[PDB]
């Protein structure tokens, strides 16, 4: 085979997107519990707490909390070699600032992790995934507050210890670089728990939180390895490679400066220091960041073991916008459409070839092992009279990507730990809080009005993926 | 009130021993590879003759007699106010055949006198150990750098120079533009980079990779002994940086660009990181290229990484996926590249893209986080002397000006770490590619034509006083 024997095939999810039981076992209100439903072309509403008259899809989600044994069993039917999820911060520390963790909460993950380990499924765990306690947001302002660093490090330490011999693979902060787009409220609210107000420099406040998180990460990495040196602790960034529209030298420069801005987090996770261009940017913009000598030391001592990343699409930038003499990157303004590729009904361009670019790029910059912890295809699914979703459009997409990651390993020589398709069981979509935007090999009976039996049934892609794993990639 | 560039920025001018020196037999200097290369023209290759052949014109034999003129010439460098001066040590001046037990004293003394003369004016020498001029005996007798035995010979040479000049030269580089031979389809680079003489049947690519590996090992070893002799020496690598742009956002074009860069600059990853990128090893399998490569070599490479990246910039390239039957995205420099439709070009069809210099600087910075040194940049054009007795080379001034502006942006806005800036061919010399005098790069005009005649008189061009003023104001006033 072309992939190494122990290659980690699996499937990915996040606590707040699937678990449900948002109030069970003392679980506290998380940022996710206050975001209402939306849709393609309509933003999710972020409320000042749980308001009457609103629908909050994450509250009940797909009730994985009461269903996990049945679902894990399916994951084992496909033959997962691993399973990625996050530990819900608000199940361990309801409000965030407690001196002691919620035991019921630790127990739930004990029970979940034991369940996977029965079938030989190695857990892969993300510490923060879009679900910090909503209390740290109201009470402290989220990761704008330096003291929240220690709250995260407490939470991580607790988690490392309880699971030091059950969980081999960890990631600190989910897609730490989504907030690179400070222009809208989603990323800053979910990466970082930032609610903006009048006169706030949104960009300035984003960089501070990002810095606190990068520093929280480096401290957590360090502490993990002390507890169990064998732990593998990685970072996690959303990779959307950014292509220059043409060989016009300005487009070229725009592309390079955009990548630099979108992925400086990686350089810090990896090299242990900020690149010079960020400081130059801050000076230019008069952005001041609370950045200490101790921070600088934590960052250099807390670099990651591998890079985990999501991949769904690629972008294209050009130099069309004038009044940009410094070549700033505006995610909401500088991006144009790639004429050479197709897209989803949500307009996420489909570019499997970009997965290979990405893998090569990470490899060339960083020379660390890599882990595709999210890749997937969100689409409308229908049920055929035969009772099964025939999702060949999903199979085609996953398929084309696998073929490219294999080329990268076999022809290019990148070290890739594994591959984890995203939303492996139908779940509440992050960007939209939509059920109708489905990603799973497994269909869950529930719609965007929250009606349905919630019964699960396999999709056409279920057996397909099963054969993929069993063939270790030789059968696409 | 500070400048955008550091106060100790190393402004200077660059050349190579075999293109200006002459005295190609003086002091027992041996025949080098350049001494058997005839003169050419744009479109017409120089001829690589087997030995020095009667009835053939070899322009490097006399060049501009800098060997006799150096003192007055260095005086001109001082007049413009150079902070540094870059040249190479002619290998064949130290080891005429290359395999001697003991070095040549007269050759050593020459560079002693030359370096002394620079320092009399406060000009810091920047030295390149191998610059397209290895001993020709090593070609005929050993097969050049295709022979593991030449690693030793080179390191012995590096060692002698490091010793002799350990308190005179602070800035060194090992192999000039070591990556040119990435273009192995044509004879030039492989023969100048590496002393390779191909015959019918050769796997040109495979042989290039071997010589390159040996030079990379020889480079690591030189770095290590240089530092042992004096840990303060700055010893760098030297690569030709022609950045390679994808034609369009077609993913296939994007990938051709990334893979081309990977192919053309792996040299740098080795110099900097101290090991090969995996993609090379993978590539070598697909091609069944066998490279003689010991654990000892592994160790040397990993331990002799460089202090800084010296590079040359002249232009940007463009690539696309138009070529058929390339399912693995191999890179052929003579076939995959297309013209940039957005820029202008010199009379020798070199494209002018100063913004590409800024891209280059960020690329090195992003990949390697080392100090960079722009050690060659220049504009080759036809000069004519006006009635005031001076060449009015505004074209040159404009070219250099534009590049300098971009590099300032890289520093002042992008934060790259740049040690200095060395316009190439600061004095009119014999060109690499063509062995031409008419392709002038200089701030200083040398009266000598392509038929070998002229008084060899030196005189300032208009750019002379321009550069002087660029330096005096540390780039403030371009
Ligand atoms: O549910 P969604 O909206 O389809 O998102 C998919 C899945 O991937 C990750 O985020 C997806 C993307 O959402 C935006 O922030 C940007 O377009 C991208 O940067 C980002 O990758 C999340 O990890 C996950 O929770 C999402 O459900
Ligand atoms: O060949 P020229 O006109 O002298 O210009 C090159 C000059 O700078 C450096 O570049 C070498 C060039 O040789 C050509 O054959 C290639 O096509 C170019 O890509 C390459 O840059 C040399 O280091 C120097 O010796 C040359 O004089």
């Amino acid at each position: 085979s072309k992939l190494p024997e122990n290659f980690l095939w699996g499937g990915a999810v996040a606590a707040h997107q699937l678990e449900g039981g948002w109030q069970e076992g003392g679980k506290g209100i998380s940022v996710a519990d206050v975001m209402t439903a939306g849709r393609h072309g309509v933003a999710r509403e972020i409320t000042a707490g749980v308001l009457e008259g609103k629908y909050y899809p994450n509250h009940e989600a797909i009730d994985f909390y009461h269903h996990y044994k049945e679902d894990v069993k399916l994951f084992a039917e496909m033959g997962f070699k691993c399973f990625r999820t996050s530990i819900a911060w608000t199940r361990i520390f309801p409000k965030g600032d407690e001196a002691e963790p919620n035991e019921a909460g630790l127990q739930f993950y004990d029970d979940l992790f034991d369940e996977c380990l029965k079938y030989g499924i190695e857990p892969v765990v993300t510490l923060s995934h879009f679900e910090l306690p909503y209390h740290l947001v109201t009470e402290y302002g989220g990761f704008t507050n330096r003291k929240v660093i220690d709250f995260f490090v407490h939470f991580a330490e607790v988690c490392f210890r309880r699971y030091k011999d059950k969980v081999k693979y960890w990631m600190t902060f989910n897609e730490i670089n989504n907030q690179a787009n400070y222009q809208e409220d989603f990323a800053p609210f979910t990466n970082s728990g930032i609610v903006y107000k009048e006169g706030d420099d949104r960009e300035a406040i984003m960089y501070q939180a990002a810095h606190y998180e990068l520093v929280a990460s480096a401290r957590a990495v360090k502490i993990g390895h002390a507890i169990n040196p064998n732990l593998n602790i990685g970072c996690m960034v959303a990779m959307c490679p950014i292509y220059p529209a043409t060989c016009n030298p300005k487009d070229i420069l725009m592309a390079q400066k955009a990548m630099q801005k979108r992925y400086y987090f990686a350089d810090v996770h990896v090299h242990g220091f900020y690149p010079e261009h960020i400081f130059k940017y801050w000076e230019r913009k008069a952005i001041k960041v609370d950045f200490t000598e101790r921070d600088k030391k934590d960052l250099f001592e807390g670099t990651v073991d591998y890079i985990g990343f999501s991949y769904y699409m690629s972008f294209v930038i050009d130099a069309h916008r004038e009044n940009n003499p410094y070549y700033d990157y505006l995610e909401t303004e500088d991006l144009v459409k790639n004429p050479y590729v197709k897209a989803s009904d949500w307009d996420w361009q489909i570019d499997p070839q970009g997965l290979r670019y990405a893998l090569n790029w990470f490899t060339d910059m960083y020379h660390l092992p890599l882990f595709i912890v999210q890749n997937g295809f969100g689409a409308i699914d229908q049920v055929e009279a035969d009772g099964m979703v025939h999702d060949d459009y999903r199979i085609d997409y996953l398929g084309a990507h696998i073929k490219e990651m294999i080329k990268a390993v076999d022809e290019d020589g990148v070290e890739l730990m594994g591959y984890t398709p995203w939303g492996c069981i139908d779940l509440v979509s992050a960007g939209t809080g939509e059920m109708r935007k489905r990603y799973g090999f497994i269909y869950v009976d529930k719609d965007d009005e929250g009606k349905g039996t919630l019964k699960r049934s396999p999709k056409l892609s279920f057996n397909w993926y099963k054969e993929v794993i069993a063939s270790n990639g030789d059968d696409i």
